[PDB]
């Protein structure tokens, strides 16, 4: 770490403090992460070449002292801060556009080398002043599990998890990155995270009072999962335009898409690509302060 000197505490990530740092014999500005297991190691390090403009670099992977840093590129501001600046008067629709079509360029690419995110979140997706969105910590939860509470006791954020993973199911798949990018989406459009539960319970309750309980109709083997309960109240579907109205056709198409109950109907990120939402898409510039 000697190589590393600290510029200011950048956040609080899932798993440790975040830094921006300048590399003292590279002259580059990074973000360091402070997080060994060997497993992690490796898997860590099969990160190191998944490599994409939609993917945040990952520069290096410090392991000294039995301690573990991973130093990324650094881009100038995460999504969250960005939607919480535009909240006034919104993402305009074609970066929102922009943005979900490139964070479906980098899940299509990891998708394609079998690598989950599993945790994206505004706070994960990072913007420059170029247009570009990128997916920070890619790969991570694979390699050190997702916590309920951060290291700083911070409660990690449920708003974005999949149905399957709610309902207990361990082997879940690349659909839920498009579950957590579809509701990722919704809130750029309306400014409202679509599913701000804060328990597991309450979450997939929001998410049944929206979509509709889950049935073996619409998902197939939804009852008999680890923690579906027969119990659970049976709430009606809501409609689309009602839920994210600003949105055309093609983005509710689109997102409903992504949104599908069953993983395995959930469009891929790939199909998400070919999407007539995408016909018209642009790359332009966000009104960034930094
Ligand atoms: N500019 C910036 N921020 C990051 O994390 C912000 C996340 C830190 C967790 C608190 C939410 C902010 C980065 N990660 C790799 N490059 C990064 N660049």
């Amino acid at each position: 770490m000697e190589n590393f000197q600290k510029v200011e505490k950048i956040g609080e990530g899932t798993y440790g403090v975040v830094y921006k740092a300048r590399n003292k014999l590279t002259g580059e500005v990074v973000a360091l992460k402070k997080i060994v297991p060997s497993t992690a190691i490796r898997e860590i390090s099969l990160l190191k070449e998944l490599n994409h403009p939609n993917i945040v670099k990952l520069l290096d992977v410090i392991h000294t002292e039995n301690k573990l840093y991973l130093v990324f590129e650094f881009l100038h501001q995460d999504l969250k801060k960005f939607m919480d600046a535009s909240a006034l008067t919104g993402i305009p629709l074609p970066l929102i556009k922009s943005y979900l079509f490139q964070l479906l360029q980098g899940l299509a690419f990891c998708h394609s080398h079998r690598v989950l995110h599993r945790d994206l979140k505004p706070q994960n997706l990072l913007i420059n002043t170029e247009g570009a969105i990128k997916l920070a910590d890619f790969g991570l939860a694979r390699a050190f599990g997702v916590p309920v509470r951060t290291y700083t006791h911070e409660v990690v954020t449920l708003w974005y998890r999949a149905p399957e993973i709610l309902l207990g199911c361990k082997y879940y798949s690349t659909a839920v990155d498009i579950w957590s990018l579809g509701c990722i989406f919704a809130e750029m459009v309306t400014r409202r995270a679509l599913f701000p539960g804060d328990s597991e319970i309450d979450q997939l309750f929001r998410i049944f009072r929206t979509l509709g309980t889950p049935d073996e109709v619409v998902w197939p083997g939804v009852t008999s999962m680890p923690d579906y309960k027969p119990s659970f109240p049976k709430w009606a579907r809501q409609d689309f335009s009602k839920v994210v109205p600003p949105l055309d056709e093609d983005g509710r198409s689109l997102l409903s898409q992504m949104l599908h109950y069953d993983p395995n109907k959930r469009i891929s990120a790939k199909a998400a690509l070919a999407h007539p939402f995408f016909q018209d898409v642009t790359k332009p510039v966000p009104h960034l302060r930094l």
